[PDB]
């Protein structure tokens, strides 16, 4: 029942993963693991596999990794990563220090995309459709993606399109500093630690990513914090005494009033030529108070998507428990939890 394992060594790091994944090429790492694409000869799928880097080494870093492995398993959306496989060659609890996640290769992100490809209207509606498909369905499980990027879509050749988190970063201040990709999609509240966020902090991450379709440029490619949030106050006005208020850092409260007001641009003049409705999407999703952006199932029934818009075929989620989020445990019991879920593990069928 248990499958045999062979080992190799890529890139100066260990993989031992069942016989049935072959042709294994390294893709990527980072802090949190590595990633190489392979062949599932069981399923004929080609495949990317996540190898978890020290999985169990904190308490921080255990926790992570159950709460990825929640995730993954509860993730049952077309525009969604999906769990193909979860595997350890542990035999036992006592030996189980390794994790290693398997999904779909897509075959681009979506900064290929727009690097490498120009987008029409038609393509702008569907990959944004599908995006707000899967968010609907991510955030129907109060689950807040955070991180949503072009570099975290990962888009097919028919165009077809899934939500995931590579989560190979750490995000740390030096990561999110300077003229960088990290940091143009956040939503300023994030960004500027300005009070306690909301899941429409993705809607934002949505609107800079149509914006970029639609024009091939990014939004808000700040040089730091400060001169993106200088940016995006330029397009949507600085803020009125009632978001002003909602600001609980005291300290990011005093720097904003400190600016000089602006009022929000006509976004018929930045985004000259765009179809009118992605224009009047855009200001429903780049609102500088987050209490009043579109959600994601309010954005799904826009004009804009009508040709793909079938409130039928919108699912969703099963109801997902987080409360793990608020417990406090030891390594080895965010361990034992972690192999009761791999353990459990009941791959999808394959239509
Ligand atoms: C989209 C959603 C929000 C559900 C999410 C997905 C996710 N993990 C992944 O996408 N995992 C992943 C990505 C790529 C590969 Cl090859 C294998 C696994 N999250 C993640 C990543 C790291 C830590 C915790 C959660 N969070």
């Amino acid at each position: 029942e248990r499958p045999t394992f062979y080992r190799q060594e890529l890139n100066k790091t260990i993989w031992e993963v069942p016989e049935r994944y072959q042709n294994l090429s390294p893709v990527g790492s980072g802090a949190y693991g590595s990633v190489c694409a392979a062949f599932d000869t069981k399923t004929g799928l080609r495949v990317a596999v996540k190898k978890l880097s020290r999985p169990f080494q904190s308490i921080i870093h255990a926790k992570r990794t159950y709460r990825e492995l929640r995730l993954l398993k509860h993730m049952k959306h077309e525009n969604v990563i999906g769990l193909l496989d979860v595997f350890t060659p542990a035999r036992s609890l006592e030996e189980f220090n390794d994790v290693y996640l398997v999904t779909h290769l897509m075959g681009a992100d979506l900064n290929n995309i727009v690097k490498c490809q120009k987008l029409t209207d038609d393509h702008v509606q569907f990959l944004i459709y599908q995006i707000l498909r899967g968010l609907k369905y991510i955030h129907s499980a109060d689950i807040i993606h955070r991180d949503l990027k072009p570099s975290n879509l990962a888009v097919n050749e028919d165009c077809e399109l899934k939500i995931l988190d590579f989560g190979l970063a750490r995000h740390t201040d030096d990561e999110m500093t300077g003229y960088v990709a990290t940091r143009w999609y956040r939503a300023p509240e994030i960004m500027l630690n300005w009070m306690h966020y909301n899941q429409t902090v993705d809607i934002w991450s949505v609107g800079c990513i149509m914006a970029e379709l639609l024009t091939g440029r990014t939004l808000f490619p700040g040089t730091d914090h400060i001169d993106q949030l200088k940016l995006i106050l330029r397009l949507v006005g600085t803020p009125g005494a009632e978001l002003l208020k909602k600001i609980s850092s005291e300290s990011a409260r005093n720097y904003i009033q400190s600016l000089t007001q602006m009022p929000k641009m006509n976004f018929a003049n930045v985004f000259i030529g765009a179809n009118p409705l992605a224009v009047d999407l855009l200001e429903k999703m780049l609102v500088l108070d987050s209490d009043k952006r579109i959600t994601a199932a309010q954005a799904l029934a826009h004009a804009y998507f009508a040709q793909y818009h079938d409130p039928d075929d919108e699912p969703v989620a099963d109801p997902y428990d987080q409360s793990f989020e608020s417990r406090d445990l030891l390594i080895d019991e965010w361990k034992s939890l972690t192999y009761d879920e791999v353990i459990s593990f009941v791959p999808p069928p394959l239509d």
